[PDB]
RNA sequence: GGGGCGGACUGUCCCCAGUGCGCCCCGGGCGGGUCGCGCCGUCGGGCCCGGGGGC
């Protein structure tokens, strides 16, 4: 009842660290299937 | 399409291969949007701009 005033804590500057994994694009998502079946091709050529 | 810097990620070649991103350097090719200059053409427009036979 004497002081009620709320004062907000200073805000400190930030260093921009990304602390979670960013999107991957279209061109990575797609050499990722590419050479996934590249090397399904290569290793099952050899285990036959 | 290249190089450098930093980094994030993918693949049963992975000691290796491969992809994107932020910055800079790029020698560049492409076209159109804007502006400037030069040249060309107009029985062009400016009462047919201005200078030295017929209406």
């Amino acid at each position: 009842r004497e002081n009620p005033v709320y004062e907000k804590k200073p805000k400190r500057e930030v260093k921009k660290k990304r602390w979670n994994r960013p999107k991957m694009s279209l061109a990575q998502k797609k050499d990722r299937v590419a050479q996934k079946k590249a090397s399904f091709l290569r290793a099952q050529e050899r285990a036959a």
